[PDB]
């Protein structure tokens, strides 16, 4: 289940729309999908959005040196095994704000500098159609 | 046909703003519009004029402010066709407004009014309205 991995050659900025589609698995646990900062094993992670089939929720959180901060949830989960999905996340001045099928998910408000971000990463329990940077 | 569409944005867009926009060009469209207005009122100021002209094979983007037109800019040919569903992004950063159809980066048209003054989406002309959705 190796992740996907894509450069942000120059990082992103308030207006980078990040659209990432794909399908979820019948038998499928987890996935997610990082905003990390660099290539390091055990980077920071400015966003780390974690859809989990196994546990009906979906958790944002962040990483820095290595320690997870407080999880957010968002409501209910937004996604089926088996189903095909589109998110978008989109960065803005304040946070990033999670798109799932063309709704307005979840606002995570920046913890770490937006500037600091370099690299998105898919794993987990997931078949990627597309990732996208507009 | 969802013709002229209105969104108003009571609070304003800001620098990472969406707007998701679908629909069909019917098969003897000339040409529709998509407007970044300043108010509610007929002649409102533009941050944002987007103007496919299925007639001319051209699309145009300008602002209109004090009433007056500024110059057009016009994007690379038109990723549009009569008959066909098309879906556009406009993405609103720091800088100005990125254009993007089905799929491909296709325009940026730099801020010419402060992005705090609009106000209002409006979507009219050729077009079969699908969605007008604002993140």
């Amino acid at each position: 289940n190796v992740p996907h991995k894509s450069s942000l050659p120059e990082g992103i900025r308030p207006g980078t729309v990040l659209a990432i589609a794909g399908l979820v698995p019948p038998n499928a646990s987890r996935f997610h999908v990082n905003l990390l900062c660099g290539e390091e094993q055990g980077s920071d992670a400015a966003l780390h959005f974690n859809p989990r089939l196994d546990t009906s929720e979906v958790v944002f959180n962040s990483k820095e040196q290595g320690s997870w901060g407080r999880e957010e949830r968002g409501p209910g989960v937004p996604f089926q095994r088996g189903q095909p999905f589109e998110v978008l996340i989109i960065a803005s001045d304040d946070g990033f704000k999670a798109v799932v099928g063309d709704a307005q998910y979840h606002h995570f408000r920046h913890r770490l500098p937006l500037a600091r971000v370099r690299l998105v990463e898919v794993g987990g329990d997931v078949q990627l159609d597309s990732v996208r940077i507009f």
